[PDB]
């Protein structure tokens, strides 16, 4: 296409990344050797559904007969082949559907997030999509209250940092602690205080 | 089939498809802008490509005698794909355009040089900060990372995700911003 993804990203091995699309456009299956998970290093078979690019590149897929929608890290993968073998996708499987029942994390258990964005970036708050299932509430002081139910507290905290002092983390406590700890860590190394 | 999760802005394919239509038809595209230097006027451009990231941006030439520029998608309205010839310049590369800044913002290009601590050297090696990056292994197991790019506001926002594993050795501006952001955020959130 005529689009390019700007910004930092993980490095690519398009050799292996070209092998996965070879079986979703043929509705076939794949198989690799994992380097993680509950079984350390076996070779395993899997039905492909999609890839999610992030600061870690994943691969949504179920194993063999039946399965569970879970995504394998492409860094901890070993030697795939486009099985000669068919494996059609579940019909109602949206790939965005995987991507929103958490955040830039997966399965880190879901939290009721409450943010207060001051006036200054209130209009910026309305425009911004923190999570699909979000609700923005105006307040009497022109600040706006942003609440949504999501995972990925760490990524969230990284993103809130870019809002600077326009955000006020109201809930949950794990997010406050997440942010403070991260600010203390970075603030020491770069000499902020 | 691979969209990126996280806080991606509310985007619209009704205009993303229309920009693709004007590009591959090699014809001009016009829209009115809900932003920019002029509040709400109809601009007419040669569309070149879109940038994906912190939001989505049309890269386009407006009128004749202009440099490439960027337009927030979510801020273009009432777009029409016209029948005038609008081929791209033969020299333009969208990739080279995007490479001129660490993020979206095109400002003074800086030789940035970072040091990543040994505990995260393996991650730095496997991480593409920028298209022009070189990494050199240092004696103590830490790694030096250098590249040329503008947009250090966005750079310092990313560096924060590296915790205390990253040291900014140049440019000075990137250092100052990083510290000022940390103080401000740290005061807002009660970290010190």
């Amino acid at each position: 296409t005529i689009a390019v993804h700007a910004g930092p990203r993980p490095y690519e091995d398009q050799a292996v990344l070209g092998a996965i699309r070879a079986a979703i456009k043929g509705l076939q299956a794949l198989s690799f050797r994992y380097e993680g998970g509950s079984t350390p290093g076996r070779t395993r078979e899997v039905t492909p559904l999609g890839v999610l690019f992030g600061r870690s590149n994943y691969l949504v897929a179920l194993e063999g007969k039946g399965g569970k929608p879970r995504s394998w890290r492409l860094d901890r993968m070993s030697d795939l082949k486009v099985l000669d073998k068919p494996a059609p996708p579940p019909q109602d499987f949206s790939l965005q559907a995987f991507a929103d029942e958490s955040f830039g994390i997966y399965h880190d258990e879901i939290q009721d997030v409450v943010l207060r964005i001051h006036k200054s970036r209130a209009e910026d708050a309305l425009r911004w999509r923190f999570h699909a299932t979000q609700q923005v509430t105006p307040e009497a002081d022109g600040s706006v209250l942003v609440t949504f139910r999501a995972g990925g507290m760490r990524e969230l905290s990284w993103h809130l940092f870019t809002w600077g002092d326009a955000v006020e983390i109201v809930a949950p406590q794990v997010l406050k602690d997440m942010m403070v700890q991260e600010l203390r860590e970075a603030g020491r190394a770069h000499g902020a205080w």
